[PDB]
């Protein structure tokens, strides 16, 4: 088989306590392909049975694979069996597609699945405002009705409830009290959600992110970046700024940096001054960043070892993970690949897939060439 199949059966043999042969050998008896045993696998995960119980229940009740996982969801989601998840889909006279968004709404709510079901009809909603405004009760500590009737009160859509039940969690106040400050300072709900994610990186209120926002001249989703840049990097959101001004760079830069610098655990502005010193972009520094993170090295020399290997940035980083995911070293990883004659992409694959089922990269990838 191909690695990405392998790969495949290795994450539905590690699903259902099996090998990788022994998972391949059942999508034969079966007659599936793999990407039906994979979810069936998880199906069977869900439900507490085995794969072939799992594809035997799916015949019995008539349905696809596909819809069995959902339905293997739901019941999970309701503390049901899947046939008593199917029945109630039944009575209803709904999809189960729609079953798990009810079954999420009343895991959310607390209350059974028909009771959300029937919540639904009384409101006149459907099944996916329903479970939005479940989530939006369930953020805001109240029921589902009182968060349906705030948002009648209020004039506002049941998506539009939502992103402000998430702002009022951010930064710890009432949804009333969160659209009140969405009006006093003339934004938008989506606005204000960034902003209380704004707020809650730099440790402030709403009302100061806001002015740090005026004073600077700059946007809300400017000011969430550089938020996360300050926290990242452990200054202020107005030393973020004056850092980014003074390296003459963007705020998606900064960010960017921000990240490479706490993987690297140096200064923002020495890996500004790092990533001049080697020629390349801030995006190339984050990835090199990230690969000597998994690697157990430092950025520069994560960079000597792409110029040894002669392999782009992008390459390193997954080789850099797969020889994570393999316990070996990044020139290892690549002497394997060297002589399997297999891309690096392939090799992450195949790292995970030896991962999956317990083996070495070589022995999955001579497991895959048998499976033909």
């Amino acid at each position: 088989i191909s690695v990405e199949e392998l790969l495949k059966l290795a994450k539905a043999a590690y699903y259902s306590g099996t090998t990788v042969e022994e998972a391949y050998k059942l999508a034969l008896k079966l007659g599936i392909s793999v990407e039906e045993l994979l979810k069936l696998a998880e199906a069977a995960y869900y439900s507490g049975t085995t794969v072939e119980e799992a594809y035997k229940l799916a015949l019995k009740l008539g349905i696809s694979v596909e819809e069995l996982l959902k339905l293997a969801k739901a019941a999970y989601y309701s503390g049901t069996t899947v046939e008593e998840a199917y029945k109630l889909a039944l009575k209803l006279g709904i999809s189960v597609e729609e079953l798990l968004k009810l079954a999420k709404a009343a895991y959310y709510s607390g209350t059974t699945v028909e009771e959300a079901y029937k919540l639904a009809l009384k409101l006149g909603i459907s099944v996916e405002e329903l479970l939005k405004l479940a989530e939006a009760a369930y953020y805001s500590g109240t029921t589902v009705e009182e968060a349906y009737k705030l948002a009648l009160k209020l004039g506002i859509s049941v998506e539009e409830l939502l992103k402000l039940a998430k702002a009022a969690y951010y930064s710890g106040t009432t949804v009333e009290e969160a659209y009140k400050l969405a009006l006093k300072l003339g934004i938008s709900v989506e606005e204000l959600l960034k902003l209380a994610k704004a707020a809650y990186y730099s440790g402030t209120t709403v009302e100061e992110a806001y002015k740090l926002a005026l004073k600077l001249g700059i946007s809300v989703e400017e000011l969430l970046k550089l938020a996360e840049a300050a926290y990242y990097s452990g200054t202020t959101v107005e030393e973020a700024y004056k850092l980014a001004l003074k390296l003459g760079i963007s705020v998606e830069e900064l960010l960017k940096l921000a990240k490479a610098a706490y993987y690297s655990g140096t200064t923002v502005e020495e890996a500004y001054k790092l990533a001049l010193k080697l020629g390349i972009s801030v995006e190339e520094l984050l990835k090199l960043a990230k690969a000597a993170y998994y690697s157990g090295t430092t950025v520069e020399e994560a960079y000597k070892l792409a110029l040894k290997l002669g392999i782009s940035v992008e390459e390193l980083l997954k080789l850099a993970e797969a020889a994570y995911y393999s316990g070996t070293t990044v020139e290892e990883a690549y002497k394997l690949a060297l002589k399997l004659g297999i891309s690096v992409e392939e090799l992450l694959k195949l790292a995970k897939a030896a991962y999956y089922s317990g083996t070495t990269v070589e022995e999955a990838y001579k497991l895959a060439l048998k499976l033909g």
